[PDB]
């Protein structure tokens, strides 16, 4: 379909949040370890003064945050969730179906991703390269679209509407039973990685 609208206002709700994007990467190559992470870490892998790191992630309300008050979920998380990413033997988590497509890239490894299909409870996997997905299972896999939200962190206008489903089938009927999410649409797992690589190429440029 059209994906425009949705690249576009997700990179406007990113670049919303000034220092958002420069702040992303290297926080995912560390919560991609496996450990908790610093903000003090943060701010000195950024050369940032600690206020800066603040204000950015205090802009995602759905940061997550350990009993030491390091930050355990960005995108990435170690808590989990229904969208697995395993990267080596580490079992990591995702909030959303979609950045299981674009973390790779983003973070330079292949991931085992893994979840069930929103409709029908269905086991689906795939691998996830920076490049490729692989191993599509079933083939027919998709996941759900809807318009993010401007003014609103991203977790909670977005991508809380967007989810894998065993099949573009299966996803359409689910999508007809809601009709109250704002531009709702399904795509191919194989459409939804394009996006990712659309959003990842504009992204990137916006670092400084
Ligand atoms: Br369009």
């Amino acid at each position: 379909m059209k994906l425009a609208p949705y690249i576009l206002e997700l990179l406007t709700s990113v670049n919303r949040t000034n220092g958002t994007a420069d702040l992303l990467v290297p926080l995912l190559r560390e919560l991609a370890k496996g450990r908790p992470v610093s903000r003090t870490t943060l701010a000195g892998i950024l050369d940032w003064p600690a206020e800066r790191v603040a204000a950015v992630l205090e802009q995602a309300t759905s940061t997550e945050y350990d009993k030491d008050g390091n930050i355990i979920g960005y995108g990435l998380t170690l808590r989990e969730t229904s969208y697995v990413f395993e990267i080596d033997d580490r079992r990591l988590y995702a909030w959303c179906a979609l950045d299981t497509l674009i973390f790779p890239a983003l973070i330079g490894r292949t991931a085992r991703v893994s979840s069930h299909c929103a409709a029908t409870g269905a086991p689906v996997s795939l691998t996830v390269s920076p490049s490729e997905i692989q191993a599509v299972e079933p083939a027919g896999m998709a996941v759900s679209l809807v318009l993010p939200q401007e003014a609103a962190d991203v977790r909670q206008s977005f991508c809380c509407h967007v989810h894998f489903f065993a099949s573009v089938p299966t996803a359409e009927d689910w999508a007809s039973k809601h009709q109250g999410l704002e531009g709702l649409a399904i795509v191919s797992v194989h459409e939804a990685f394009g996006l990712g690589q659309e959003f990842n190429r504009h992204l990137l440029q916006t670092m400084s």
